[PDB]
């Protein structure tokens, strides 16, 4: 906590947008089964709080980037891929590209964190965002800083001098 | 929810249990910098209440298995290093027999078994020791809180039966 700068976001804060987020997604995905797929290893803690409150058939499936592929054919699927954390977007650009050309029935993108870095260098479409977060080390709720960190209840940034 | 023939532990019990749970694993686990490994999908749940509640560096791993093959192999090499396997529920025990023979072949400084249920059947087929267990189940088929039918009840908040 010494080394939080300062909390953007509060426990209560994820919560209520979490919940939030969970009733948009059930308004679209709800009757089509889809394939909600978690980009290891950040996105855990927010993907398994938003399937908390997904009262429907899904199926999960995971991914790392690629070094692990997913174990579903995504053809004629609907298909909702969830991360942690979008900057300059060249990951999730990649990643919808191939991902797209498995033609999937749709596609789309729900991160929790959307850095404000102004004009990213990615056209990126961000169907579902939890926060706008500033450009600093954000720290907490499943984000880390050498293993440490991913424990806090809180959306933080780390103080300059502990990493530089 | 209409679905349960009755309902074994409640989000109550469930949480009690995981901070109990989460003192005990910081005792051994504190300045050991584990791999907690996650066995996917079910002990996802599980597996991020624990983490919520440990308060020291560790490193997150996954798994994705079935008896035994992997179709997702873990990243970190385990050589000389203080393992913790987190699990949803060991049934006969087979599942964690074999992945204990492969993971142990990888020479872990120590390896340990934490599982969210342990289903009583009697006298398992094999002798899996655990470790760190949150709760003995009854011989029937469980849902909830990550236990998943058919894709369906992981997001139950409670951990029961599946009606016959
Ligand atoms: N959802 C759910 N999965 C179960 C149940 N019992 C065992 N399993 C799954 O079967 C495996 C354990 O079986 P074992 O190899 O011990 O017989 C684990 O993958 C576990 O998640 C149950 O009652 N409910």
């Amino acid at each position: 906590m010494d080394d939080l700068e300062r909390v953007l976001y509060n426990q209560d804060d994820i919560q209520k947008r979490i919940r939030e987020l969970a009733a948009e997604l059930t308004e679209f995905y709800e009757d089509k089964n889809p394939v909600m797929i978690c980009v290891l290893t950040g996105a855990v803690f927010f993907y398994t709080d938003l399937l908390k409150h997904l009262d429907f058939q899904l199926e999960p499936d995971y991914i790392i980037c690629i070094s692990k592929d997913l174990k579903t054919n995504i053809e004629g699927r609907h298909v909702l891929v969830v991360e942690d954390i979008i900057d300059t977007g060249l990951t999730m650009y990649q990643l919808l590209n191939n991902l797209q050309m498995r033609k999937p029935a749709s596609l789309k993108v729900c991160t929790l964190c959307d850095k404000d870095i102004g004009k990213k260098a990615y056209d990126v479409p961000i169907d579902y965002c939890g926060f706008v977060v500033e450009n600093r080390y954000i720290i907490g709720y499943g984000f880390d800083f050498h293993n440490k960190y991913r424990n806090l209840p809180v959306i933080g940034i780390l103080k300059e001098s502990v990493y530089t």
